[PDB]
């Protein structure tokens, strides 16, 4: 998957079934930090980027050896005598590394709303969060990248932040902290800021748009048309009861609704086959490639329908930072990677990314955040 | 035909996990599920150990694809395949199958997977797609298909496990469209609902599980006569319910089906529970966990509190090898089965598998005529062993148990193709 | 102790090998066989079938190379697993070893595996590598030393396995240095010789196999009366022969040990050998192979004609199959050994397991006294199991045989680090 | 191993567990041939590139269809219950496949004399196979190259070849077929041709330098200093008994001669451990690209010692391609790739190669090239 994971996953394993993980493995430990901290500096160079290719670029100082210390000491993973460690519990403690390795401090924390902030595509409803973004918001900046386009329409992104914005209305506003708030729709494409009044108004698109490559007209027009021919074949060959839904900057399959049985709710969307979304997709990603272009876009499958967007997170964080005059070693992001099989931008080349797949494993980071 | 012939590995462990596939609370929607099973490195042996059936022909499927003839008349491979199934299906033990898949099962009929195949080809056109293989799922709707499709002479028992397919999220039957499909099929057979759930002999704790099933049943299945032919088994084979006139569950006198089941001693069964209870309370400590120990008469269980706290997956997981490894140390051959729920842990002196068995004989009804639903993705096969008992519908969510459904309920009618899939479409 | 309890799969078949390593023909260099061993996806299930233990620890060392910690202090690694390994010894079944490695065989001597390790990489400096890891091999020369260092009461019985360590290409006994070795062991321990190949109860045929070695018994041997101490056993476990005053072996009447030896009566051996031939038959025609089935006693086999023909290698492996198959189709248990030579085919009626036995209980040798010598490569576990029957030290080539000879008789000296890699340096 | 290899063993087992693999499995064998059809033409957008990445690029039309019947013909791999086909049998088929794929013909074949020819590390020994050659030398120009440096002295290299010029000298004078054989050695540095009385002599470096890359002297030069450094390193890291030896355009690490038991020879070499040649071979790479050599060159394990050569096999393919003006649809080498673990220079990217592991596969596949 993630590759460094499966590398410290390994190691568990030997140590595990070599009976000793429950002893002083300071060695190993340390062994690693170190071979971590000398990928911190010369990262082109390091024993690390021989072992694994696809490590990217550390920005920071990770203690890993603290991080597996203080995992184990709550959980006690090495206490169990038949389940060593896991993907996920290695997955924690990265995400625990990379937070304390954060001493100096970060001033831009970011999130994926998609993954983390709406539950199953709703809006927010998580007064628990609300509370520690709230706290946070206070100590930083705090952007949230969407991939829902509604144009610059800044009413509509409130609808999905409203409970989280209305939490800003009582704890936000007295310390002037709403004004380090940032909402980026359409991937990278819509930039929205907080009023006195917890309240999305857009940021005009001249004051920022000098820290984005810009993209003509004419291929993000064709980077639609290219999908729509190809959403249409993926509709007649396989009797799809969908059509496409073409917005200024995005394309999309969306399914139609059909009638269900009488018993139940007499309506609900026709049902793709999350195997004809992949084929889709990548079909799509083909056709971008025969045409040769450069323009940064994103393809998803999400849940019942595709989108194609041009733009992609990747480069809205990007564009936060050149904005908002931070660099990387101080900035990180929240996201689940559980959820975009497409590796391409895989935000780590951009900042520091935490993999969280349910609120409470975001709160537990957030927890930690605020102790530093 | 009895339990000490079915291939049960109580005390047995599967090969560990690293991914924790069936951990809920990280792999919680279809979208990561999805995912998961493109990654072969990610979930290859996980779901190979669920049913290598499937597997034998995902990768057959994967091979057709990338030799790019997937999409032309593959008919001299499968139905050479379909000469292996009726051969296995002549001789369920030394099959040339049998040889490739040890641990295929019985086939209780002869599978058309040719015309499963084309079927499902038919409707979904996955030889259509250039870079999409056939999926796990997707081999796993054409078993279905075929397994359907070979109902000639019809049923006349069909069984769930309602853990797996009837509780939505762990709650209380709620489904009023699923209850009408099977209330038209509980008067044309059988039908029995197996579960894990041990409230003792209380009927009125099994009936709060299915309150809103037998409320269909009274106005649907009393006038005809229907309802004595719904079956509850509770604690997995160890408490049997029937219904009465007015669509409530009573227990049957144990002296009319115990013969039937493999007789326990009282020591053993509760030498198992107390083993598990000293486990449990080690892994209580050991791992510092705000839960509590739930012992019934033939049942213990490992329960987080309510606050939900909720317990570590992988110390679930550590508490069940942990409890098998002690019984195993005490030299018990007992069938009982220690399984690791989603977010708790259960101990039954009991077993599915024996269950279904139990059934069968008591309403002596052959195995031919035996259907059950269920979710392998829920359960190890050590514990129910795939093709043990009865044809087995591999069904995921409720949409395709309705599917199923449906498709029995239209059995060997000319006019109706067979869907596993989806409901209205 | 007894053939019923050691585990074998007479009829048993290891996973197919795509790659064919064992096949000479292809892999017929040392640069060849070393090169397979680096690449995980070529050689990896097919190195831990044949020992387990040694990839147990060959992944320990992998990831203590990839941690960059394998050239520091590793004691806290090693001797966790030491402590295992005396666990192990001191509980051969549900010790902790046992649940990771459930093939690891039994231990029957405390195994310093820390002292082992220290010892290779003091002399050959593996951890000093920035780029190639501990390989298979290394970690087998790390067992073998591990092993000879737990000799401190010594041996009392000493075997070889013939046609893997002592018959240079399949060719008769050549090497004096080697006779020198065994010469000299011979005088302070028994010495047995187990060997494949039947020639009914022949001794000049065995003889003229060992001609060379059993001159230099002539020389060396005869004088202290240590030839009465040199044993032979063909067919794997059906001939013995013992050494007279004038270096001539000599077949020991089977009354005298045949009690030690499993019973199988006549007609099952020919029966094997009947349904053998008419397999083998079939492979002769079904393939066009220029072969000649040569029957024994106790034995049959397919060998290429003279002109020498060769057989492809895997129609070998496919006759092999059948053979198992044909036999448990006709529901026979008898121990034997079915095995694919290089070039030849043999199915005998005994087995080398066996054989040890029959050795170990006629003089009365405890297991604990005794070490064998063979080459895991050439032969399956199903029919040799690892650690079945005593130590078992794994070679490769004469020079590593020379070299642990040479510690062995160097056994409990204080001035002498023991080799197993190399004689002369 | 070789990716496409792989790619039909695999599908060969599932044709196998199928039970269909001994019917008309001609749907499957004539659509991967239209795929390796559709490769020779338009190679670089195939279907058959998208699946497999290392593919390379094919110069011909394979007739996979073809040599799968061919060989199951022969050998009725096919007809086994148990045994499913192997990686060395598509290895056969592949190779008989390429071979069938020259109906035009070829005008160059090539061996690595010293995988294919010197039977363990020895002298030229094989009266049959030397038949085979001698036939072909009449109908195609034959080459043979090797790493053997010693310099342009021609009477060193036909010691290795002499009982094959000896056959030439009863064969293949009548008709003049003797100007058709080409010898290189030192992978690319010397080249040498046949006489009148079967006598290698050697080709003047001004004659066809112009067909070779040239490469500086210092930068030579650099490449066997970085190397000697890190042999000396070597050598003191794992106390070998052995020394460097020096050569013009190579340096080898060579084991001394040590005593033995007086009972054996009483001398015989140091035995260096096959893992330490692999770990200064690599040593030695790494230090080569730390210093950003851009010169082609070979660094190979070969026994019991150690060699750096500047230039490889590769190049030398193509300089005699250059010399004879041919192209490489018509031209195709005999090696052995279980030999080298060093993926570089994989040879297939310059000509068509065969991959044969025994005399006996050798002479199987020029009888094959005899009748076309
Ligand atoms: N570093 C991390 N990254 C991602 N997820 C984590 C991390 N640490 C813990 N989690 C997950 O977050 C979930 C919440 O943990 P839990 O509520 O037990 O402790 P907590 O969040 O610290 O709360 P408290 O401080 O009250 O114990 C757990 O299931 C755990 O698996
Ligand atoms: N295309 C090929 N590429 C590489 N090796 C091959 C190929 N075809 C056959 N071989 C190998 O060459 C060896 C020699 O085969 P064999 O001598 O049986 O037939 P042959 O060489 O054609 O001789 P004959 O024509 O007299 O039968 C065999 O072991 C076979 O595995």
């Amino acid at each position: 998957k993630d590759s460094l994971i499966m590398f410290l996953v390994e190691i568990f394993r030997s140590l595990f079934v070599s009976n000793c993980i429950d002893k002083n493995i300071d060695n190993v430990l340390l062994s690693i930090e170190e071979m971590f901290i000398d990928h911190y500096y010369n990262p082109q160079h390091s024993r690390l980027k021989y072992l694994i290719d696809d490590v990217g670029i550390f920005f920071t100082k990770l203690p890993i050896t603290k991080a597996f210390h203080t995992y184990n000491k709550k959980y006690r993973i090495t206490k169990r005598l038949y389940a060593p460690p896991t993907f996920n519990e290695v997955r924690h403690i990265l995400n625990l590394a990379q937070i304390l390795s954060l001493e100096e401090g970060l001033d831009l924390l970011t999130f994926d709303a998609d993954e983390t902030l709406y539950p199953d595509g709703h809006d927010f409803n998580d007064e628990v969060l609300a509370s520690y973004i709230s706290c946070l918001l206070k100590k930083m900046n705090i952007a949230i990248v969407t991939a829902a386009s509604y144009n610059n329409d800044a009413e509509k992104y409130q609808k999905r932040l409203e409970n989280l914005l209305k939490y800003f209305s009582k704890h936000n506003i007295k310390d002037g902290s709403y004004k380090n708030f940032y909402v980026m729709g359409g991937e990278s494409n819509y930039l929205f800021k907080c009023n006195e009044e917890a309240t999305l108004y857009s940021v005009p698109e001249n004051e920022w748009r000098h820290y984005k490559k810009f993209v003509d007209y004419d291929t993000v027009q064709e980077i639609l048309n290219i999908s729509e021919k190809c959403l249409e074949k993926v509709i007649k060959d396989f009797g799809l009861c969908a059509q496409i839904q073409r917005k200024e900057k995005s394309i999309g399959l969306v399914p139609n609704k059909i009638p269900s049985l009488n018993i139940k709710n007499e309506q609900k969307n026709y049902m793709i086959k999350y195997e004809v979304l992949e084929e889709a997709v990548i079909r799509i990603k083909k056709e971008i490639i025969k045409n040769k272009i450069t323009a940064p876009y994103c393809a998803f499958n999400g849940g019942q329908d595709l989108w194609v967007d041009v733009g992609n997170k990747a480069e809205g964080l990007l564009i936060l930072q050149k904005l908002l005059k931070i660099q990387k070693k101080k900035c990180c992001h929240i996201g689940d990677q559980f959820l975009h099989s497409g590796n391409d931008f895989p935000t780590r080349f951009c900042s520091l990314t935490l993999w969280v797949s349910n609120p409470q494993e975001t709160k537990a980071c957030l927890k930690s955040i605020m102790h530093l």
